[PDB]
Formats: structure tokens, C-alpha cells, sequence
């Protein structure tokens, strides 16, 4: 298995969430986090001519999927979370060796 | 080392927490997360004949242990977090290459 | 890439945060968590002669960096988060196989 983590803009939550559920992906978990981001400053020159780096609210999405589904999940998240502006966030993929379903004790494990 | 992550029902927190501490496991960290879960609907047919999938509160438990202790910790969590009903949650095991104790600088690392 | 996670005392947040940003490290994310810690008890014998283990607030810092930067980031965190007293926290290093920048779709991946 693989772990997919994504840091996104808070207002994009429902879009990403619904897009995944509609694609048949429902095992995501979301947590509130803080990170650095840009904030436009006042100017007459042009958009973004000046700005500051502030500590602000973001959301962390976590999903554990089979190795074969990784690319598909990434494509969905990228498509739904993108705005085209700086600060859209990043996706990190890491390994998960095994999963255990608490209710039944069922196990799913990677082989050496 | 290995990282053990578990997504459990909020009301099971104290049971799981105390069970682990009493077994000599005290390095757990807990965070609030949201995820999808079922919610029984009204009916006269039978329990669960109808229901909805909602975005609700859950808890994420994280513990880093030696490879040898993994199975033991999993057994404790499963035993304490289980209710037998759908939505009990899952446990994910992943790798941790090294740990550093901030106070002393002491290190513990895996070998290639 | 590698994932660096650190569990620190809440009041050390700004010190660690500023130290990292000033060193050119700005991709950190922070989340609130709870974990066990000591609490000094009343006594006339000596500092720490008695105490209790309580469930209290801590902060989890997460940063994904290139393998080459790991030691540098760890040194900064240790230096800034240390108080010298028990309960300073720990740092865990784990693998990250790939990163995807949501805005552009740009990818960075490890080789087999
Ligand atoms: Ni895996
Ligand atoms: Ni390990
Ligand atoms: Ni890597």
C-alpha cells in the first residue's frame, strides 16, 4: 500500500472531497494544519508586486490506497485542488507496509 | 522502527489510551480528524435497512515503536478499540528510519 | 525525499518556526496533538521528587526535504526546540517516495 498526503487550501475541501467520493474513494481523513503562505500587499504597480509570507490555515488530506490506485487518486486531487495560483499545495506519497481492519482483525500486508 | 497509525471512534479514546499505558506504551500522540462514516436512517424494516454516509469526527492515534513490539501494540489497539460495528476504523503500519531525542541528541537508526 | 516529524512543547513553536524560516526552510506544517507528559507535584524534598503523568497539549511539526538536507534540518530543530528538561519531544525520520506540486503537476520521485 501507499500513503497519499495532500496540503490544500481550506476552501477547496468540499470540491476535493466530493470529487474523490464520486470517483469511489471514501477512506480519506482530514486534519487542520498551519503553514506558510503569501498574502498580497497594497500597490499600484501590478498584482503581486508586493507581499508578505504569513503563517496561515491549511488542510491536510490523508488516504491509504493500493499501489495500483496511486496515480488515479493523485490525478483526481490535482484536478480538484488546483486554482492555478501560488500556494495550491503539494502531494506526498509514502509507503504503508500493512493495514489492519479493527472490527475483524483482517490484514493486508506487503511482501518482502 | 515502525510507525503505527490508527483511526478510531472518539468515544473509545480513553479505553485505548489507558489500555496502552497500562501495557507500558506511553509514547502515543492523538489528533482530531474528520472522515466518512455511516449514520442509521429511520425505518420499520430492520436495523440499518437505510442509512447515509456523512463527514464526521474521528481520532487519529500515532505511535512509533521498535519493530519487535509492533504486533503487541496492534493486538492491544484492536482489542480496546473494537465495538464490532461497521466504522471501527483501521490501523496502518509504516517505516521510520530514525528517531532523535531532542533533549539529549540521542539517536536510534535503522541499518541498510 | 524524507519526512521529518517533530513533537515539541507548544511554547517553543515560534522559536523553532523562525529558526527554520531564517535558515531557508519554509515548507513546514504544524498540527495540534495531545500526548503524555510529566507534571511536578508538591514537595519539600527537592524539585521533581514527586509528579504525575498527564495527557497534555503538544505540537507536531512536519517537513518534507531532500535526503541531503535531513541532518541540517534536524540540527536546527534540536537546537531551537531543546530546553534541557524531560519532555522536550522527539524527531522521527521516514521515507517519502515522491512529491507532486498541485499547481503545475511537477513531479519529484525517488529511483529504485
Ligand atoms: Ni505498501
Ligand atoms: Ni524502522
Ligand atoms: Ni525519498
Amino acid at each position: 500500500m501507499k500513503k497519499i498526503e495532500a496540503i490544500i487550501r481550506p476552501f477547496k475541501l468540499d470540491e476535493v472531497k466530493i470529487a474523490l467520493v464520486n470517483a469511489g474513494i471514501v477512506g480519506m481523513t482530514v486534519s487542520e494544519v498551519r503553514g506558510f503562505g503569501r498574502q498580497k500587499g497594497q500597490t499600484e504597480r501590478y498584482r503581486g508586486a508586493e507581499y508578505t509570507v504569513e503563517f496561515l490555515q491549511k488542510l491536510k488530506l490523508e488516504i491509504v490506497v493500493e499501489d495500483a490506485q496511486v496515480d488515479t487518486v493523485i490525478d483526481k486531487i490535482v484536478a480538484a485542488a488546483r486554482t492555478g495560483e501560488i500556494g495550491d499545495g503539494k502531494i506526498f506519497v509514502s509507503p504503508v507496509d500493512q493495514t489492519i481492519r479493527i472490527r475483524t482483525g483482517e490484514k493486508n500486508a506487503d511482501a518482502i
